[PDB]
């Protein structure tokens, strides 16, 4: 298990939605301890749990009250040992949401930071007001705005680049780095197996302070207006990451488990890939930088020519020797089903399933749930957060309670765990099928050789000596054709269905003929050789 | 052998700078001749022969006043014959230009066709000036000025979308069609074995001959200030191709041999692609439309992603089931060595000689000949076609005369064929190494599989069951560095090594260990895994 991240099955949790136990239509911890078992099932071994911490839930427990302390709907921290035990117990890792560059406004440091407390007063990044008034520099938040909120009782501004209720935490500050990280081993000693590292490279700013230049587009007062050379990927973030990714193979060694971290950083693909490894490769880093690929470049109208490049833009700027991951939604993503269409989710999951490396799985993914615009009372991303939908049963089975934290999706009844799970020809049953074959060791360690069939066919074979090769093939037209998989030198002319996806001119356990094989609209298949 | 094409190994000979046979300066067909099996001897099987045709020679060949004749000064059709026999006796295929958009306006045709000749006014393409006067619309030449030129005998102008010295064939008149097809056959029965089609893509026009919209670039009267959608890539020219192609399969049924179509079209990704096949597949064209990928990329600061992305544009576009080839100069760019570097023609070689399919060499790249910019009299290609060095006697052996057509370039002493073969360490045997390497059945028939190994690395795996497996591996940096292959995954830790570049860390025969393998400034290796 020391390789384990290396081939990870990931299921991303979003606390509030998964499971309510107690009937408030909130979810909760308890509810998520008693569906590790059925994400075993399912053939998760790893979850990222989104923050569970006390929070005032302006950006849903990304602006955390106490980073110590689980969110009082949720449970306590014995709540949270339950689910760590439970989940070890089902053989699935369990990586903790981190979130390093800001707090919560509520949080007791930026209360006492405010009144200049002398412990936790420089916590924070508090500047006065520039010459002749007005916030210290230009800077913009990431949501609009000044990046910079006045405090009447200190008379100075404090810096936010997220909402102005996420006051960002002050990194040159060493005792705020001590106190973080003294904060990730807390968790590590309660049995957490690695961190996601959210928003890290808006972790350190310009020590001057100076205004950033203008971008050359957009209005006055966009985020997108100014060129963010002071305000991200400012390169003392590495050595951070660097130390800690250090400090986590320590404890590893030490407690015999693999501690991984991953980084959550929208940039550019250089600055994304420093957070593997430094360049002069002496530095490791992150496990698994965040990689949005598929997310930006599975679209309703693309080819295979761009989805193949949209993979090897990843693949070709990685350093050598690590381990790619691959992820289609999240709860800051607008749901598969709604983004491309109800009739290609199951190729998008063939998709996944099959890269080289780790996948990652929205909770919800697996029974083609669907955004719920209608349901949108806080955030432009609540659409993307409703409760699981777990069978036809009010409220989905996701609680008791028909008034949940957010409406449940009114299709409910067809899109659920319990519906799916009776008909062989579902999602959910093609998401088991894949995630089932991932334990092959030819998916976990063989080659990737991936292709073109023409522009509008993809075509992905893995192969391992001594073991079956697998090729997937994806029709990214809505209309059928038959193709010849020929200009795979090695594989033979008849191949096995390994996985045919539900609406598929193949059928599992069929043979076909590579020479002529039939796909229909967005068709997806894995076929097996022996080679 | 019916798939010669597939992995041919190329060689553009032109005509006027090969060999001087009788000490007037000029290249001569004779002089071809006693050259093939040098040609051979170097692994050749196939030679691009640039046109030899009657020509007044503003365009050098491309301005043809006599389809059927050979210019004086390279011999007559005897010697033509002479060739062919000397070609096919060394085991090499014979490809001829064939010139199909235009004639010289000294053509016996055009000379007709301005007076009005019945039999030929229509070959060309004549339009009354447009009402108030000027040309009959506004298209631009490929090389600047109007593409129309006035003839006051007529009182109209004709096209050229070329020089005016190249009156465009009209093609839309079947007697021009049949003539130009009479005389593909005419050249099939003296034993070539191929054509080129030389701008195929300007063929036809708009029948409207309607003004080309602007494209939004360049300055008023540039040809880059136009969309050309009325004089390039009219889909009618696919249907031409599509029948000769027909025409030649059955004419290789007859006569026992194939023949080849290439297609020379500088246009759209889907514009190229199309002269392979039609879009519904129905209909083949060229086995292999020209690729300039390597030309427009391999540059001097090119890194392995921008390397493995630019090969891949040919290949994710291609139609399944088809050819790729390659190539790096020819008569119309700038040298390699001028081009890249003296320091990196060797890893051009490694690169064009082991990706799939067929590589194209231009005369002279195989004693990294350089530009002589300063020997341009007549064009700005000039300093690419100077005479081949061959020795180091009088204008490096390529003449007798010192007065040769354009002047040899001054470091011929150093750089010729005589002096590198004495030199186990040149790039002489360096391209030696890979044309023998080529005939290996892994290199002709093995899958591809590359990658980079991080972004200055680029690694071309070549596998094929039951066959030793070859990697080629290049340093993209102009700085030493060792690199762990591991990422192939089906690679022995220890490979030999098969081929090493003249300047190279590596040394042919040894073993090298792939996860440590030492590469020099700009190295290239070919390593072999036995079965
Ligand atoms: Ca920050
Ligand atoms: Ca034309
Ligand atoms: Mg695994
Ligand atoms: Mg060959």
């Amino acid at each position: 298990s020391k390789d384990w991240y290396q081939h990870a099955t990931f299921y991303q949790i979003y606390p509030r939605s998964f499971l309510d136990s107690n009937g408030d239509g909130i979810g909760d911890l308890a509810g998520i301890t008693s569906k590790m078992k059925y994400l075993a099932d399912i053939g998760i071994d790893a979850t990222w749990l989104s923050p569970p911490f006390k929070s005032p839930l302006k950006d849903f427990g990304y602006d955390v009250s106490d980073f110590y302390a689980i969110q009082p709907e949720y449970g306590n921290l014995t709540d949270f040992d339950k689910l760590v035990e439970e989940s070890h117990k089902n053989g699935i890792k369990l990586m903790l949401d981190f979130i390093p560059n800001h707090s919560s406004d509520q949080h007791e440091w930026f209360v006492k930071s405010v009144v200049r407390d002398p412990e936790y007063s420089d916590f924070y990044v508090w500047r006065p007001p520039a010459t002749g008034g007005g916030p210290p520099n230009n800077w913009i938040s990431v949501f609009g705005g000044s990046a910079w909120t006045y405090n009447q009782a200190r008379g100075e501004y404090y810096l936010h680049q997220f909402t102005p209720q996420q006051p960002d935490l002050n990194y040159r500050n060493p005792k705020v780095l001590a106190e973080m990280t003294k904060m990730l081993f807390f968790w590590l000693d309660r049995g957490v197996d690695g961190f996601r590292l959210d928003a890290i490279n808006h972790m350190f700013e310009d020590e001057q302070f100076r205004d950033e230049p203008l971008s050359g587009w957009g209005q006055p007062g966009e985020y997108d207006s100014l060129d963010h050379i002071y305000t991200k990927d400012i390169p003392d973030v590495y050595d951070v990451v660097y130390n800690w990714r250090d400090q986590m193979d320590k404890y590893s060694a030490e407690k015999g488990r693999t501690i991984i971290l991953m980084t959550e950083a929208y940039s550019s693909i250089e600055g994304t890939m420093l957070y593997y490894e430094s360049a002069d490769r002496k530095r490791q880093g992150a496990h698994m930088p965040f990689n949005f690929q598929l997310i930006y470049d599975f679209k309703k109208e693309q080819n295979a020519v761009g989805l193949k490049s949209s993979i090897d833009w990843w693949m070709n700027n990685m350093p050598a020797r690590h381990t790619p991951s691959w992820v289609a939604g999240s709860h800051d993503h607008s749901r598969v089903a709604s983004r491309v269409g109800l009739d290609r989710v199951d190729q998008v999951m063939t998709l996944l399933h099959t890269l080289p490396g780790t996948s990652i799985t929205y909770y919800g993914e697996e029974v083609a749930m669907q955004d719920f615009k209608e349901a949108q009372q806080f955030d432009n991303r609540d659409p993307n957060r409703t409760p699981m939908q777990w069978d036809s049963s009010t409220s989905a089975g996701f609680s008791t309670n028909t008034n949940t934290w957010l409406r449940v999706h009114p299709d409910y009844a067809r899109y659920n765990v319990d519906v799916m799970q009776k008909n062989p020809q579902s999602t959910f049953h093609h998401f088991q099928h894949l995630t089932k074959l991932r334990r092959h060791r030819t998916m976990q360690s063989g080659e990737y050789v991936h292709k073109t069939v023409g522009t509008k066919v993809y075509a992905l074979l893995r192969e391992l000596r001594g073991e079956d090769s697998f090729l997937t093939v994806l029709n990214m037209a809505g209309a059928e054709d038959t193709v010849d998989l020929g200009d795979f030198v090695n594989l033979p002319q008849k191949m096995r269905v390994e996985v045919a996806q539900p609406n598929s001119k193949s059928k599992a356990g069929n043979e076909v003929d590579i020479s002529k094989l039939t796909l229909g609209p967005y068709d997806s298949v894995v076929l097996r050789a022996t080679v």
